[PDB]
């Protein structure tokens, strides 16, 4: 499926430390040690809702991972999905296709590297059916005892390690399950936390054939199946927003560990903070939705959006504000001024520190502040290095995606 166009990626000479990331499971910062090809599955967007700045912040976070892996010479397999299953006046495809296209233009304008496999959830029905078949034949799944709606459910206890990815207690799991798409009170389930794998065909819903009856795939098995068939057991990073910690990434990992037998679906679970506005979460109800195309219409440099979001650590829940935008504009204007000078101070140390800072769990505040300091040195004192203004500009392009 079509994603978006990639920008030119300049080559930064030299090399920096290997990337280390916070793992949500272990709750600690550990090395990311991929093979020659580095693998990444980030959960995509839902076209039936508005894609806002918090969502963009997530894909920008994994853009840095992608760019840092490219800087270290890895070839990358970036896989991303689109949750076009479940959730009007005009058909659900019409207004749904438009949100996906606007997402492409928002990603392209932000110079986000596109995934190598953009897999719609409707183009992966067979892969899901394959995994459910394996899960049923091993006893990990069952068919609920219902006459008209023989739903297929994944046993919460199919994996001994269930709950390792989120750390949540069972009550917290039950409370989140109800509010994030689960059906803890569906009759016939052996355990409240059992996860739907195949929803039985209901009258009025589109359906797909399968050996266990017609219906639709479950949310978590969609992602589990796409990642398994496109990347396999050697998945370096499972990524997404923090709301996906439970249930989504717990069950999606449990499904895959059940079929493959491996202890860990992904070597790293990497979760981003949310981006709110005025002390409030962003949603269509509150009318506080801060969109990327809204800012672009208002004449906001996309690079300024990146720097605004990078001014905070990717794991911090934080808030967008006009003060944040103003500081990003001032920073962008100052970085552009210094990198335009014909000569500047040597940039070897700051580029080294930037690479170290980004390797240290994507410490973009330290990276931004270190670049601020060199720019201020360049503009206050000058220098005799005729290459460092361009060297810093291309470093900022390749590693941060910012176009000066
Ligand atoms: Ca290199
Ligand atoms: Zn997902």
């Amino acid at each position: 499926m079509q994603s978006w166009s990639a920008p030119a990626i300049p080559v930064v000479p030299g090399r920096g430390p290997a990337l280390r990331l916070f793992d949500s499971a272990d709750r600690q910062v550990r090395p990311v040690t991929p093979g020659p090809t580095a693998t990444m599955y980030v959960c995509g967007i839902t076209p039936y809702d508005a894609t806002h700045l918090g969502h963009a912040a997530t894909y920008l976070t994994f853009d840095l991972v992608h760019r840092l892996w490219l800087d270290a010479g890895h070839t990358v397999q970036y896989v991303q999905n689109v949750t076009d299953v479940d959730d009007d006046g005009i058909d659900w495809r019409t207004l749904g296709d438009r949100e996906t296209q606007l997402f492409r233009e928002d990603m392209a304008a932000l110079r986000v590297l596109p995934p190598h496999d953009y897999v719609a959830a409707t183009d992966a029905i067979a892969e899901v059916v394959e995994m459910v078949e394996k899960l049923l034949a091993s006893g990990a799944a069952y068919i609920v005892e219902d006459a008209e709606y023989p739903d297929v459910y994944f046993r919460a206890d199919a994996t001994a390690q269930f709950g390792y990815e989120s750390g949540y207690d069972r009550d917290t799991m039950l409370t989140l399950f109800a509010e994030r798409g689960g059906d803890p009170d569906r009759p016939g389930k052996s355990d409240q936390l059992d996860a739907l794998l195949w929803r039985a065909e209901r009258p009025g819903e589109p359906s797909w054939p399968s050996p266990f009856g017609r219906g639709r795939p479950g949310w978590h098995v969609e992602c589990s199946a796409i990642a398994l068939t496109r990347i396999g057991t050697g998945l370096d990073i499972q990524g997404g927003g923090s709301d996906l910690i439970f249930p989504h990434h717990e069950y999606s990992a449990a499904h895959a560990e059940s079929v493959t037998g491996e202890r860990r679906f992904a070597r790293h679970y990497v979760h981003t903070g949310m981006i709110g506005w005025d002390g409030h979460k962003m949603s269509k109800s509150r009318g506080n939705l801060v969109l990327v195309s809204q800012l672009r219409a208002q004449g906001v440099d996309p690079s300024a959006i990146r720097l605004g979001l990078f001014s905070g650590h990717y794991r911090e829940d934080r808030f967008w504000s006009n003060e944040v935008l103003d500081e990003a504009n001032a920073r962008l204007a100052r970085w552009r001024s210094a990198t335009a000078l014909p000569e500047a101070p040597d940039a070897t140390d700051v580029i080294a520190r930037v690479r170290q800072y980004l390797a240290d769990d994507l410490d973009t505040p330290k990276a931004l502040a270190a670049l601020d300091g060199w720019c201020t040195d360049a503009l206050s004192y000058g220098g005799h290095d005729t290459e460092s203004p361009r060297l810093v500009a291309t470093t900022v392009d390749a590693l941060l995606g910012v176009d000066l």
